[PDB]
């Protein structure tokens, strides 16, 4: 109910071809009711100098995930979003293995959207918090 | 002055190796007593599906530029820098060419640095602003 398209993991996981999202290995994994999850691998693509998770990485991740997620409450009939402010803590380094990020609504309005992302590593242990606000902008 | 280690573009660009970096085309170009200015392609590369500029895009190349700024001004001999904390607001798309970024101090403390961070596409109008914060943490 969450959701005003339901959502298509393969399609979402095809529209990626020739994007940032394909090229750092984020693949869309599940979803339910209330939420959608992303994961990315911790390696050499998403690796900033010194063999830890770049920051950056961590927050493409939430970024794609939660504007992908905005995207799929709107009438894109009619609207489309674009990003206007994020934020994120780092909570614990990453060395090796996959990041999880995990999206659910704050708020849906007419005009913005803010979205709750939550990232661990496979360990489940926190890592990353971030809050995505879109602008939902007539077409 | 800002600087303690004197900024080495070519050893910044070469330390990009096998990184979130150079996968996505981030070149350091200019430094100066008060600034350090990186650049990235808007392409295929960067792009978000929609072939814009992912939010995401100019914040890796945001957090990658003021990251290695932090770590041009601490004694890297007996500290680390690590992301505390980054946020940024959208304020133009963009669509082809390269963002521009250019990495300014705010404040460098004992424990923490906070960077601000303005990017601009090639007709120089402001496109995204960010402020990142490190912690320097005892090696």
């Amino acid at each position: 109910s969450l959701w005003r398209q339901t959502p298509d993991l393969e399609q979402l996981n095809a529209s990626q071809k020739n994007s940032i999202g394909d090229l750092l290995g984020i693949r869309f994994e599940a979803f339910d009711d209330e939420s959608l999850t992303a994961s990315m691998p911790v390696d050499s693509r998403t690796h900033q100098p010194f063999g830890l998770l770049h920051g950056g990485a961590s927050v493409v991740l939430a970024a794609s995930l939660g504007s992908m997620a905005s995207y799929l409450c709107v009438d894109t009939s009619q609207y489309y979003c674009v990003g206007l402010e994020v934020n994120a803590n780092h909570l614990r380094g990453l060395r090796s293995g996959r990041v999880t990020a995990v999206a659910r609504a704050i708020h849906l309005g007419r005009t913005t959207h803010v979205w709750d992302i939550r990232l661990s590593g496979d360990d489940g242990k926190p890592s990353c918090i971030a809050r995505l606000t879109m602008a939902v902008v007539p077409l």
